[PDB]
């Protein structure tokens, strides 16, 4: 196995990034995809890495879709679903508040997730600008999983978020709150091993460039989660 990671920038700003974990016979293919993912970039780095240890885990979340009239109800409904994982309502609400108002305290989005104390609503990440990025995950067979899930009517964003959030749940995150920072994508989710993957539409308004992720975590488990999020290599079989 080889981890292929790429990131790309235009005028000093991240514009694109992906990761594939594949065996050598498929290394060229994966590099060609990621070299072609950015529309316009002026810098791009592609790091190829031989995988040392990795784990294969079988996906088994329940996908369910819901759609509402305004962000209010969808956000109110997401707070309800986080409540069904054990998050007290005002902690779930605190995660929603952080994302909509902008997660980075110096303005805008974070490339990575807020790590929220599941009991107190306290932000446990040391870097509130960059957050904690989950990496070293992939679908074991991405071609298969992409054609199947698209034909079920999920987007390429959904194929991606499903693998990401499912590594997060494997790594000990209790539940997740996520919506895109793309001004036009307005579908997001909450996940959790009880409630499954809960697609929720209008989680913001069209235009709103503010979006991101909040990971509800037990502080007594913080260091072992971060280590897992950022270093364990997990392939996901459907």
């Amino acid at each position: 196995l080889f981890s292929v990671r790429m990131r790309a920038q235009k005028n000093g700003k991240h514009v694109s990034g992906a990761e594939r974990i594949v065996k050598k016979e498929e290394l060229e293919t994966a590099v060609k995809e990621l070299l072609n993912r950015p529309k316009e970039f002026d810098f791009m780095n592609v790091k190829v890495e031989k995988v040392k240890d990795f784990e294969v885990v079988k996906f088994n979340l329940k996908i369910s879709t819901y759609s509402f009239k305004s962000p209010e109800e969808a956000r109110e409904f997401a707070v309800k679903k986080l409540t069904q994982e054990g998050i007290k309502e005002e902690v779930a609400k605190k995660a929603v508040e952080i994302l909509s108002k902008g997660a980075n305290p110096k303005g805008g989005n974070m490339r990575g997730a807020v790590l929220m104390d599941i009991e107190t609503g306290e932000r446990l990440e040391e870097d509130k600008e960059r957050g904690v990025r989950t990496i070293h995950f992939d679908w074991k067979d991405r071609k298969k999983v992409t054609e199947k899930l698209l034909k079920e009517g999920y987007t390429l964003r959904t194929v991606d978020a499903l693998a990401l959030t499912f590594k997060n749940l494997f790594c000990g995150v209790v539940a997740e709150l996520c919506w895109s920072d793309d001004p036009d994508y307005v579908t997001g989710y909450v996940s959790g091993k009880e409630i499954g993957y809960v697609r929720i539409t209008p989680l913001k308004e069209k235009g709103d460039p503010l979006g991101g992720r909040v990971y509800f975590v037990s502080r007594k488990e913080l260091s072992e989660i971060i280590e897992c999020l950022t270093q364990k290599v997990v392939l996901i079989e459907l």
